[PDB]
């Protein structure tokens, strides 16, 4: 098995498929995990989501690479056998957008914050084909997120990056914080190279206020946790201000 240097380990309830791991979180929600192997350091896990909405599937975040992302699509084909309607990617970094070309080759409509699409070239990413825009309180403008089904997109403010977005899964108790949120036992806020340290704490708390009844918080680099992930992330961020 893959024992990542960074990220959660494989545990009971996990399915290894090719180079990836899949974990069912709810009847209609699965977490995908892919790994970036760093020489002399080891693997770094990154998580995203797969949501079934009736006769179609929705994806949140790519894997690190196009091949890993094509493996996500193969898992969906084998395990669900329904078409992927769209994907939402949560900021312009490799772990979240590294596999855009695989989604495009498959003919899947891709969405990201307009700012993620604008930053994508400098970040070495391929932009999504559609841009999401947001209100002054962070909620997505609904005309920019057509037919998103249960995905409720929220821009919490600058934090891990200035473009980071989050997604609540309506009809469930799950919300996805991406790379903004760290687990309740995390020791750091991860890579702060592109972060807004002044606004981070407020952005983390805004995510919690946007999805006040979500009890399962999913994030990029740890296993799903309680709402203490939000509070602990904000407390660590209070130290940067
Ligand atoms: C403990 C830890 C976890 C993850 C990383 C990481 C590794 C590679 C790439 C990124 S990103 N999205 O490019 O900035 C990150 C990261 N840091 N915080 N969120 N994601 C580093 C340390
Ligand atoms: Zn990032
Ligand atoms: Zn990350």
């Amino acid at each position: 098995e893959i024992r990542p240097t960074i990220g959660q380990q494989m545990e009971t309830g996990d399915q290894r498929f090719g180079d990836l791991v899949f974990r069912q979180l709810a009847p209609n929600v699965w977490q995908h995990t892919s790994y970036l192997d760093m020489p002399g350091f080891g693997a770094v896990a990154s998580n995203g989501l797969i949501v079934r909405d009736g006769g179609r599937v929705l994806v949140v975040d790519t894997a690190w690479t196009d091949d890993q992302t094509a493996q996500i699509l193969n898992w969906i084909k084998q395990e669900i056998n329904l078409p992927v309607a769209l994907a939402v990617v949560t900021h312009a970094h490799q772990d979240k957008m590294g596999g855009m070309d695989a989604l495009h080759a498959a003919g899947i409509a891709t969405y990201a914050n307009a700012l993620s699409n604008q930053l994508a070239p400098q970040e070495g990413m391929v932009a999504a084909q559609h841009s999401l825009t947001f209100a002054a309180n962070g909620w997505v403008e609904p005309a920019t997120a057509p037919n998103f089904g249960p995905l409720k997109v929220f821009y919490p403010g600058p934090g891990h990056t200035s473009d980071n977005i989050t997604v609540g899964i309506d009809g469930t108790d799950i919300a996805f914080g991406g790379c903004l949120i760290k687990d309740s036992k995390a020791k750091s806020l991860g890579n702060l190279g592109d972060a807004d340290t002044e606004h981070y704490a407020a952005s983390a708390r805004a995510f919690g206020a946007a999805f006040p009844k979500a009890s399962m918080i999913v994030m990029s680099h740890s296993a799903p946790d309680s709402r203490a992930a939000i509070t602990h992330t904000a407390r660590m961020a209070d130290k940067l201000r």
